């Protein structure tokens, strides 16, 4: 009967925190300490309306023992994105997460000044001109994917079935160590590293929000997992160092190596910066793989899709006389079936749906005499305001076309917007802004029309999958696959 004890208790509690007109108002949940992770954690879009329905734009939800204010559209972006850092802490939400993945030092466990170098020290890889060395080694890797993999072969076959669940996520992390990695971390692909990573994926799942570390098998295969691979990277490092092989621009790695140095004269270690290369791999590969992955789905249901950003592509070609092999980044400039398409694959389907920071002194809700306390956490989330009628109508039509017809500030790492009020924030904004929006459209980028230029393809049923929250992002439920054939 300690089943009416904590439900009493727990129950009564609930009622005492109605009354509170200083305290955003608090979805209801039947369960202690579990709250609405439930409902939350499978459709949480409507979630969130189911909520919207009852209390407007600002509210609250429990969450595995935790507070979740909730603000939902540009003004709830204005709240969370913007916040300045004695009132909200992006780490000390992000942390039990990430840092057991990647390793301490970077990304989330240090300070915001650290991170903000880091993120700029990164951004002298993710620049115009990177951007065209990359854009050859993507596609021929792409091609090489084609070429080699049992899901295409393109070189025997002529039609097959290929599943998006798999050939994104290795075409991504493929296409992305060959480029910011550069050749030797690629060529070290063809081993089952790839295992090693796979070790490190079923260890970077939502639970570590509350369970990051436990005496389970995946816990500390994903322990030896990082220990492994940033040793790799530490290899990597040495080996290039000493042979006088730091090039500084070429590479992600080199790049690093160069500008690894604090304002404060500090330096970043042998492995502090091979976990935040694996951070970086990482976190790109899943909010990456997932787009092109949606983005072949789609094609694949209203096949047209394919054939607009087909033309397109032949139009330049024909226009260089040039064959594929001479599709340059300034011509991905140029093709704006490929960027609406990605662009509005991240509309429809923004990867990342929540986004926390926790409280650190208690923080005023504007327009209210809400207070959030030092303990709660606030949410943003793009991703309502990126598929509701309020602001844009008929979300949901896949309509690539859609997308025809305030001065900037430097946080560290280069200059940002101050705007963060638009609808449309699938790279979120604020001093946590990500540094891989314009390479991910390289990427993306070449991926899609690379696919395209030698496959056509559809989906069987033209039933687009239902998408999962079980992780860390969002993707097509399986069996989520693509029947192609070759162009020629
Ligand atoms: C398991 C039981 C089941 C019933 N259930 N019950 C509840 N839930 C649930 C709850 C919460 C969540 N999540 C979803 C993921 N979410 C989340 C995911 C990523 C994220 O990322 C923010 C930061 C940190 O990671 C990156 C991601 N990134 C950004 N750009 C590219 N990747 C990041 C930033 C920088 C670097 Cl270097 C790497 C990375 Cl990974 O940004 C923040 C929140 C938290 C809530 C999912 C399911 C369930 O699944
Ligand atoms: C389509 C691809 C991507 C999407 C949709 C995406 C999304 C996001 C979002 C929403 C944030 C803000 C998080 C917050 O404010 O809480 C963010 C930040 C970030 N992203 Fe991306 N990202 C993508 C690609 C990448 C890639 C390829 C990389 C690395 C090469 C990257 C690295 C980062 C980093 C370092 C941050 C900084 C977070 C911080 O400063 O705290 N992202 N991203």
């Amino acid at each position: 009967i300690l089943l009416g004890v904590p439900f009493v208790y727990n129950l009564v509690w609930q009622y005492l925190y109605s009354l509170r007109k200083d305290r955003a108002p608090l979805v209801f949940y039947w369960i202690p300490w579990f709250g609405s992770a439930a409902s939350y954690g499978q459709q949480p879009y409507e979630f969130f309306e189911s909520c919207r329905q009852k209390y407007g734009d600002v509210f609250s939800f429990m969450l595995l023992g935790k507070i979740m204010t909730v603000y939902l559209g540009p003004k709830g972006h204005e709240f969370v994105f913007n916040a300045k850092l004695s009132d909200v802490s992006a780490e000390d939400a992000y942390k039990h997460l990430t840092t057991p993945v990647f390793g301490k030092g970077v990304i989330y466990d240090c300070p915001n000044s650290r991170l903000m170098e880091q993120k700029k020290f990164a951004k002298f890889a993710l620049t115009t001109d990177s951007f065209k060395r990359y854009v050859p080694k993507i596609r021929e890797e792409i091609l090489n994917y084609f070429v080699t993999d049992e899901s295409f072969k393109l070189k025997e076959k002529t039609h097959g079935v290929a599943n998006v669940m798999k050939t994104q996520p290795e075409i991504t992390i493929f296409t992305a160590s060959r480029s910011l990695f550069g050749d030797e971390m690629r060529r070290i692909f063809d081993r089952s590293f790839a295992q090693l990573y796979s070790d490190l994926d079923k260890g970077f799942t939502p639970i570590n929000f509350v369970f990051p570390n436990l005496p389970l098998p995946h816990y500390w295969r994903r322990d030896a997992a990082q220990k492994k691979i940033s040793a790799t990277y530490m290899k990597e490092i040495k080996s290039r160092r000493e042979r006088g092989d730091i090039d500084p621009n070429r590479d992600l790695i080199d790049s690093l190596l160069i500008h690894s140095t604090y304002k404060d004269g500090v330096k970043m270690t042998d492995q502090e910066i091979a976990n935040l290369l694996i951070g970086i791999l990482m976190g790109g590969q899943h909010t990456s793989a997932s787009t092109s992955a949606w983005f072949l789905l789609h094609l694949g249901e209203k096949p047209h899709l394919q054939d607009v950003i087909y033309q397109e592509v032949v139009e330049l070609l024909k226009e260089k006389g040039g064959d594929l092999n001479d599709l340059t980044y300034e011509d991905l400039q140029k093709l704006p079936s490929v960027n609406n398409t990605i662009k509005e694959t991240l509309r429809m389907h923004m990867p990342l749906h929540s986004i926390f920071r926790k409280v650190t002194n208690p923080l005023r809700i504007p327009e209210t005499n809400y207070i959030v306390p030092k303990g709660h956490y606030v949410l943003v989330s793009p991703g309502y305001a990126h598929t509701s009628e309020r602001y844009f109508d008929n979300p949901e039509d896949f309509d690539p076309t859609r997308w025809d017809t305030s001065d900037e500030v430097d946080y560290g790492f280069g200059k940002v917007s101050k705007g963060v009020s638009s609808p449309y924030l699938p790279f979120g904004g604020g001093r946590h802004r990500c540094i891989g929006e314009q390479f991910a459209y390289v990427q993306l980028g070449t991926i899609l029309t690379t696919f395209v230029y030698n496959l056509r393809w559809t989906i069987d049923g033209y039933k687009v999958p239902d998408p999962d929250y079980s992780s860390m992002v969002v993707l097509p439920t399986e069996p989520a696959e693509i029947i192609w054939e070759k162009r020629e």
